[PDB]
């Protein structure tokens, strides 16, 4: 779990991404196939985008990465009890889309890498170790989740 210091460094930065949070989504959707093309795959939509450039001009990878996003910081408002808010993703990520525990954390590290570009000046080392955190354990909580639905991850 983390502390309330810890926290407030992660949803003091969070508040600063919020205002541009569509660009932020759109930028980690691509960075993600980008640095690790397989993850393309287990998309059916986006199959088809094959360049870059496409996917640069997609509109419908940039409402997925809000949507990705939005989920993300819904989670992260609710600090260490976020039961609730993380089950039904835990349970359309296991049974349908069924992807593995290394897929969450390829997008995890690529989420820190993208507000990190984008905040130089407000996310220092301090906030880059919570935030680390915070989806560390994101991430955990999504692996022991996906057991009850019967996926290994
Ligand atoms: C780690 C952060 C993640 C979050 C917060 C996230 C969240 C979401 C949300 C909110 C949706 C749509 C509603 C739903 O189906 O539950 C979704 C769709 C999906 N997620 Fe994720 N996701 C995560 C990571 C991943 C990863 C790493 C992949 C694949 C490598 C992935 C693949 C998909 C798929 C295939 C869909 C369906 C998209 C469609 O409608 O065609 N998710 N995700
Ligand atoms: C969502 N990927």
């Amino acid at each position: 779990g983390l502390s309330d210091d810890e926290w407030n460094h992660v949803l003091g930065i969070w508040a600063k991404v919020e205002p541009d949070l569509s660009a932020h989504g759109q930028e980690v959707i691509i960075r993600l196939f980008q640095l690790h093309p397989e993850t393309q795959e287990r998309f059916a939509k986006f199959k088809n985008l094959t360049t870059i450039d496409a996917l640069k001009s997609s509109e419908e990878v940039k409402k997925h990465g809000t949507t990705v996003l939005t989920a993300l910081g819904r989670i992260l408002k609710q600090k260490n009890n976020h039961e609730q808010e993380l089950k039904p993703l835990a349970e359309s990520h296991a049974t349908k889309h069924k992807i593995p525990v290394k897929y969450l954390e390829f997008i995890c590290e690529i989420i820190v890498k993208v507000i990190a570009e984008k905040h130089p000046s407000d996310f220092g080392a301090d906030s880059q170790a919570a935030m680390k955190k915070a989806l560390e354990l994101f991430r955990n909580d999504m692996a022991s989740k996906y057991k009850e639905f019967g996926f290994q991850g």
